């Protein structure tokens, strides 16, 4: 496996997005996760709906929460539209089904605790986690290698972009969509291998892929 992995350098990953205050983070998440995909495979770039996902899926809770991997599985079943197609307004809304742009094949869950594995996939593309986001340490992060206290439980929906080392620190790169003023440009730094069980944060509880 690579030392260093940054999708960011390798043309497939949109700019940081912002999801306000609705509980979308799990649309965020799968949307991240199958544009790379997409971008990877075809060399196609296509900004995908938050919104649908957001307004479609019937098994997540709107903007009070979901799920990625059902949201990838909603995708493989019934297709996604465009975000100039269908823009995200912030809140739950009419689900409308316009027309798709993409596909997907399925899904795979990553096995609970397990960062190697977790390296492997991320060496290949961007890879959709939950993390423990209900702290003052985690919503104040500016920059650096996150050293500070998680939330309670795994709660935020989130992604995972790559992965590399700073003084001997091994990290993995996390998008938020909290926008661009939270972290690193919208992004953080967080321990890889790290002794925190799950993973800091919880990034190895629950991940999951889409697969082509």
């Amino acid at each position: 496996l690579p030392n260093s992995v940054d999708w960011r350098e390798k043309d497939v990953v949109f700019p940081i997005r912002n999801q306000g205050q609705c509980g979308s983070c799990w649309t965020f998440s799968a949307v991240a996760s199958i544009e790379t995909l997409i971008g990877i495979k075809e060399d196609r770039m296509i900004a995908l709906s938050e919104q649908e996902l957001l307004d479609c899926e019937r098994t997540s809770y709107g903007c009070k929460g979901g799920y990625y991997t059902d949201a990838f599985a909603y995708v493989a079943k019934k297709g996604l539209t465009s975000r100039e197609k269908y823009p995200y307004i912030f809140q739950q809304g009419q689900c409308y089904q316009k027309e798709k742009v993409v596909k997907i094949s399925g899904y795979r869950r990553i096995p609970k605790n397990d960062e190697k594995k977790l390296q492997s996939v991320v060496a290949q593309q961007v890879v959709s986690v939950g993390v423990k986001s209900k702290s003052r340490d985690f919503q104040h992060y500016r920059s650096g290698v996150f050293s500070g206290a998680c939330g309670p439980r795994v709660d935020h929906a989130v992604n995972i972009v790559g992965y590399g080392s700073e003084g001997g620190v091994n990290y993995w790169i996390v998008r938020n969509s909290w926008g661009t003023n939270w972290g690193e440009n919208g992004y953080m730094r967080i321990p890889r291998n790290s002794n925190q069980s799950g993973g800091y944060c919880g990034i190895a509880v629950q991940a999951a892929y889409p697969v082509y």
